[PDB]
DNA sequence: CCCGTACGTAGAACTCGCCAGTA
DNA sequence: TACTGGCGAGTTCTACGTACGGG
């Protein structure tokens, strides 16, 4: 065989997706990557690591996009334009990194909850850093505020995908972004 | 007296520290004092008692939502009085937004089925209200109330987890503020 | 008359009798 | 005919859902 490894892999974020981290099972990977149980065992020692090495992925998948995004530019209106163009290019072309994030099923175990964590931070440290170093509020003030932004990007996001796309992706983007700056007050 | 009470409070208790797929009927039934066999006598499946209990902290959370859009027709302080319900729900029944927003059993349709309904019920009546006082097209302004419900939702769990830094009322006002004006008025 | 105990069983993460290609 | 190397056919462990001894 060749790099099994990384079609694997592959597979099994898109099956993981579709039955949730507790239905799928071994049998269900090897089925579908039609390879036997004892040669992904030869590849993955244990089920645990097979699914931090798919968390990680998507990821850093997310995070490169978005410091990348956020370092473009120090216009306030667009940093906040890249940022969000990145949010939804994520969502629009890793589907399984959306449903694994956000629809994340075994908390239980720790080192899973920490990834999560730390991608959900790194959203939040890259708007809070631009909104504390050009507003001067609060320092917990700022974060809570920029989680508040991330949480409706993605929210928004979730609505859109799950409604099969009934908007163009621009429409959604710039709906968000004249959100962003003009809040409930401008909606009237 | 009935028992049932309590032991919805206590699956819930479990279900919080354990997760849905750690918890047992039999830690269920240790920390309620009760054996296992009246557990089943009242609840026939973990899944019956895992809605049962779903259920309670859904009404819990939605009644006090609606009730509180239904105070006042001043847009802002409906604004306000939502979040405001939304934060009191989230520190009372601590239990309750962990199992809504943190769950675990998504293999399950009819456990996210009321889940959506929760969420569903509080966008739509956000909707509805911002299409009859905006003139605004349905799609426009139901992306605007799920944006909404998710930033508060996101902003109260930020302030749980970091154990509560400033008042709810500051959290409160913090977060209407920068709901209703935006970004453009950060600085 | 009824609660605490001790168990059957299902399902799935992990391993062992086959099976194909050489001198 | 024998040696390498990967696959169906078990193994066990965990936790849901019930049948013997006390009050």
């Amino acid at each position: 065989r060749d790099e099994r490894r990384g079609q694997l892999l592959v597979v099994a974020s898109d099956v993981f997706v579709d039955r949730g981290y507790h239905a799928a099972g071994m049998d269900e990977i090897a089925d579908r990557a039609g390879v036997s149980k004892p040669v992904l065992y030869q590849h993955f020692s244990s089920k645990l690591e097979l699914y931090l090495a798919v968390l990680h992925r998507h990821v850093e998948n997310l995070v490169s996009g978005v410091h990348q995004a956020l370092s473009t530019t120090t216009d306030n209106r667009q940093r906040l334009h890249v940022a969000v163009q990145a949010f939804f290019d994520f969502i629009e072309h890793d589907s399984q990194g959306y449903r694994l994030i956000f629809e994340n099923d075994f908390v239980t175990e720790p080192e899973v909850a920490a990834q999560v964590r730390v991608a959900t931070e790194s959203c939040i440290d890259a708007v809070f850093a631009l909104i504390s170093a050009d507003s001067g509020l609060d320092p917990h003030r700022a974060r809570m505020i920029a989680v508040g932004l991330v949480g409706m990007s993605v929210d928004c996001a979730r609505y859109w995908l799950d409604a099969d796309k009934p908007i163009s992706k621009s429409d959604a983007v710039e709906g968000t972004v004249q959100f962003a700056w003009g809040g409930l007050s401008h909606v009237p």
